[PDB]
């Protein structure tokens, strides 16, 4: 009411009911807005952030709405450090998720997780926004098993070195094209290299990327053109989906539009 904006939520509307999980970042925590809502809520470390920056791209990311997108219901920024306020993923991150053998994935299953990605990816290349950090552990999984897009040009705002720029010891080295490793080139095309990269990574149940290499063994491997290899669950079809985002020419990788027919061709043919 008085005092607030429409991008802007109250604290006093939430109860609080159960943590979800917890690091360098913050905590984030499970609980009802109104009585009657679910939630997530996200409580960032003092310090950690550029808060009057980030609160001007809010009100940006308030009108961004597709059904594989984790929607955004507002942000709490009358008692620094800020809450950032979303929809509720029952089954959390992605990457835990594949790491449990119990489900026994068919591969139809491991299809349809790629396709979630991509109609999300294609809605953010519609409108120019590109996400900067996409892998596994940036995506989330709800009651239904439908997978969800998380932490959307976030990076940006983030204060701590290390994480910045390329040199930094915790860069997403294994994630990122020769052009960002040797020249700080980001563009629509980086975003094509690291969601091949993600395929790779459903297809393997969760192994790290370059898995006996070190982050610097891994710079030296890719700037000599060579590349990851095929994982024992993808067929021939689904391998030159993934490797043709990896072209060493920026210019000669698809868009997100090709890929997603890319990806119904193979559905139709493998069902
Ligand atoms: C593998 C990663 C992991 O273990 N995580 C990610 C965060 C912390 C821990 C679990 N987790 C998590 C679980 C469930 C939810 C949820 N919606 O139910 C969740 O919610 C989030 C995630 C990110 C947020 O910040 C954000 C910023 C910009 C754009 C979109 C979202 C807010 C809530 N996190």
């Amino acid at each position: 009411g008085l005092g607030y904006g429409s991008w802007e939520i109250d604290p006093k509307d939430l109860t609080f009911l159960k943590e979800l999980g917890t690091g360098q970042f913050g905590v984030v925590k499970y609980g009802k807005w109104r009585g009657q809502y679910d939630v997530a809520i996200k409580m960032i470390k003092e310090g950690s952030m550029s808060e009057d920056e980030f609160i001007e791209e809010a009100k940006v990311m308030m009108n961004l709405s597709h059904e594989k997108l984790v929607q955004l219901y507002g942000v709490c920024t009358k008692q620094r450090p800020i809450f950032i306020i979303t929809e509720y993923m029952a089954n959390g991150c992605l990457l835990n998720y594949l790491r449990e053998m119990r489900h026994r994935f068919q591969t139809q299953q491991l299809l349809e997780m790629c396709k979630d990605v991509c109609e999300a990816m294609e809605y953010l290349e519609s409108k120019q926004f590109l996400h900067r950090d996409l892998a596994a552990r940036n995506c989330l999984v709800n009651d239904q098993g439908v997978v969800k897009v998380s932490d959307f040009g976030l990076s940006r705002y983030v204060l701590d070195d290390e994480y910045t720029s390329s040199v930094g010891s915790k860069f997403p080295v294994r994630w990122s094209p020769p052009e960002v490793l040797m020249y700080s080139k980001f563009s629509s095309k980086s975003d094509i290299w690291a969601f091949g990269v993600l395929m790779w990574e459903i297809y393997s149940l969760g192994k790290m990327p370059y898995e006996r290499f070190t982050n610097s063994e891994t710079a030296e491997h890719i700037a000599q053109g060579l590349r990851l290899y095929r994982p024992h669950l993808a067929s021939e079809k689904v391998y030159t989906i993934m490797y043709s985002c990896w072209h060493e020419k920026a210019d000669e990788r698809p868009t997100f539009k090709i890929l997603l027919s890319n990806i119904l061709d193979v559905m139709d043919e493998e069902s």
